[PDB]
């Protein structure tokens, strides 16, 4: 659309955002973003997925992914996707603003300099990641110039840090994408 | 507003008709100067005092401007750099304006980006920024600009985008002090 930001959303990532949905525990939020993960991969999307949740309830507010290349829009990362149609849904560009329950963003890879930036003017007050940065610039990916010690800025900002949450299957969902990014045909993929 | 289907970045009537209007300017000031002119209407519309625009870098012909959203548009995300790249990308049918055979890019912008439009600008494909007031600028209106890494311009510069600041500083002030004032 040349009349608006218009971002459209795969079958996927509209269902996640329709359906009602709450996990209590960190690995619960963290194994559900994986989910999307997988399921953005199999919709032509990068290997990326977020979403925010009440802090203290564990329910869904809105989930978001990787669509940079499907979106022709090179800032459409998951955490920016999320927080954006988290604010959308409370209809607020703040998401600490007076009347709402903390929020936290639950990504499946410490955010690059872009959306590092996205989370601190979210109004989210805890961010949670699954892939350190080092795994993601392994396979290609570039988490950008961020600054020094990010992670005290935010915890400054009086934002919390969580990194490593199933890491593991996060490396493993981040190695596969990079075995078919290729373009020789790959039936196994 | 929102949806289900789509995030969805309404946009006034001044920043739709100026993303489909024919217009090419080729100095820089004349590009900064259009680009202060959408700071204005967008204050005007409930907007922050910010705005920029993509240009084609030598012809100076205009691609797509954008503007702070963020209170009427109930997103943070929302400021000029971001919908100026990437509704430049959408008229442009890709999300790297470096792409092979496109013409080298250029956001002109009002302010010094944040921490964020840091990343966008870098991650966009433009090839060169051109800005008006400065952080401190901004910074001495009540907005603040986040953690940027130590000498974010060199930052830029590494990365093939040259960078040019200070273009109109005084004009692009004056409308600063203006919003702060009302
Ligand atoms: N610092 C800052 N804050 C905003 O809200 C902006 N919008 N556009 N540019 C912007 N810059
Ligand atoms: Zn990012
Ligand atoms: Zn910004």
């Amino acid at each position: 659309m040349n009349d608006a930001l218009h971002i459209g959303l795969p079958p996927f990532l509209v269902q996640a955002n329709n359906e009602p949905r709450v996990l209590a525990a960190p690995e619960a939020r963290m194994g559900y973003v994986l989910e999307l993960v997988r399921a953005n991969i199999a919709a032509d999307g990068g290997p990326f997925a977020a979403a925010v949740f009440e802090r203290d309830s564990g329910l869904l507010i809105a989930a978001g992914t990787n669509r940079v290349v499907p979106g022709r829009c090179s800032a459409a990362h998951a955490a920016i996707l999320a927080l954006s149609l988290a604010q959308a849904k409370l209809d607020t560009h703040d998401l600490s603003a007076d009347g709402l329950p903390a929020c936290e963003l639950v990504t499946s890879a410490e955010p690059c300099v872009m959306c590092f930036g996205a989370v601190i003017w979210s109004g989210v007050r805890s961010l949670v990641c699954a892939a350190r940065s080092d795994d993601v610039e392994a396979i290609g990916f570039d988490e950008g110039p961020r600054p020094e010690n990010w992670m005290g800025g935010l915890e400054a900002r009086g934002i919390t840090v969580t990194t490593g949450l199933l890491r593991d299957a996060a490396c493993a969902l981040l190695r596969e994408y990079n075995a078919c990014n290729g373009v020789i045909y790959n039936a196994r993929c």
